[PDB]
């Protein structure tokens, strides 16, 4: 597992998020393995289910060993639940090791396993602190690490029919970063708090113009770098201040409301999408060194998402992919597509530089530039309201 044999080693459906080979179990059971950098469990499907047609079988596995343990995982509309073991686990297209991980076996879900995925397991690759149960259940990568002699990073390059959705690919370099994978600049962001992937946004900027508010409101109440999410989401505040500027910028058209909820496509005559109508968004992250930032700027072809439809077929259409947070904002797939995204951990940063599988613009490019210099800088972090939940729970840790 030279990092040439982790190029491409990742797999998808647009929307629906990137996938890598993984085997559980001896003898192995292979299976598709979504990469999820907002969560912190490694939990793969353990039974019959309409839209899966393989699953891990504990039974199979000679070195299965149950943890006697349930775990139940909620989400906004569904929800997972399942069985904690350790199991023997490998990436056959990652780095050559075979550790021993927790698996928590899904026994029941509920709109979680989506018609076509062609995921069975989601692998969270964040940190300790939002493992459910909880923060003793070690993570994956924590194993890997702890385990083996592999550094403590991984990269990825996330890559961008007439029913079908759209076939993606990409790359997860575990130990390591692969230079045929950018160009340019890397440039580094601190990990502010390593719970989720935490960073913090000091600025904002709607085709060159600043948004101009109180930097605090960009990171409210946390925003993260997560792979398992498609769109960029902004909260409340900064999604309407951002709906309102490319409203402006893009007013030679008049889009119905429910485009801007993502509710609702908006079409062009095939071939004439007027993309230069579309601003380009600019966020500027915190840098290592106190008072520079540096940005990254996205085109209007990420966050302006193609959908194919049966009637829509002379046209070109597209949905909406920004939309609000009441939990943060979210650098997601719409995001992390245009670059490739260093996860530092053994030096608690987060590396971005533009991707060597460019989304394409007429005349602008997706960019990541600095740095940018602030005379007093000044806190752009929030802090999250410490309940007395957080606060009583003991770490001996
Ligand atoms: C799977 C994961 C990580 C967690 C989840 C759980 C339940 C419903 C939707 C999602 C969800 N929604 C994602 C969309 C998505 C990404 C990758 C695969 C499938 C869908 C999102 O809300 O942006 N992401
Ligand atoms: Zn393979
Ligand atoms: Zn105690
Ligand atoms: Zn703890």
């Amino acid at each position: 597992g030279s990092f040439v044999e982790m190029v491409d080693n990742l797999r998808g459906k647009s929307g629906q998020g990137y996938y890598v080979e993984m085997t559980v179990g001896s003898p192995p059971q292979t299976l598709n393995i979504l990469v999820d950098t907002g969560s912190s469990n490694f939990a793969v499907g353990a039974a019959p289910h309409p839209f899966l047609h393989r699953y891990y079988q504990r039974q199979l596995s000679s070195t299965y060993r149950d943890l006697r343990k349930g775990v139940y995982v909620p989400y906004t509309q569904g929800k997972w639940e399942g069985e904690l073991g350790t199991d023997l686990v490998s990436i056959p297209h990652g780095p050559n090791v075979t550790v021993r991980a927790n698996i928590a076996a899904i026994t029941e879900s509920d709109k979680f396993f989506i018609n076509g995925s062609n995921w069975e397991g989601i692998l969270g690759l964040a940190y300790a602190e939002i493992a459910r149960p909880d923060d003793s259940l070690e993570p994956f990568f924590d194993s890997l690490v702890k385990q083996t002699h592999v550094p403590n990073l991984f990269s990825l390059q996330l890559c961008g029919q007439s029913e079908v959705l759209a076939s993606v690919g990409g790359s997860m370099i575990i130990g390591g970063i692969d230079h045929s994978l950018y160009t340019g600049s890397l440039w580094y962001t601190p990990i502010r708090r390593e719970w989720y992937y935490e960073v913090i946004i000091v600025r904002v900027e709607i085709n060159g113009q600043d948004l101009k508010m109180d930097c605090k409101e960009y990171n409210y109440d946390k925003s993260i770098v997560d792979s398992g999410t498609t769109n960029l989401r902004l909260p409340k505040k900064v999604f309407e201040a951002a709906v309102k500027s490319i409203k402006a910028a893009s007013s030679t058209e008049k889009f119905p409301d429910g485009f801007w909820l993502g509710e609702q496509l908006v079409c062009w005559q095939a071939g004439t999408t007027p993309w230069n109508i579309f601003p380009v968004i600019s966020l500027y992250l915190m840098g290592e060194v106190t008072n520079q930032s540096f940005r990254i700027t996205i085109l209007p072809q990420q966050y302006l998402r193609p959908v194919e439809d049966v009637a829509t077929s002379q046209d070109d259409c597209y949905k909406f992919a920004i939309s609000q947070s009441s939990t943060g904002t979210v650098m997601g797939a719409v995001i992390m597509e245009g670059f490739y995204v260093v996860f530092d951990r053994a030096r608690k940063r987060i590396g971005f530089a533009v991707s060597a599988c460019h989304v394409h613009d007429e005349f602008r490019t997706a960019a990541v530039e600095g740095p940018f210099v602030t005379l007093d800088m000044e806190d752009c972090g929030y802090n999250i309201p410490q309940t007395d939940e957080s606060r009583s729970h003991h770490h001996h840790h």
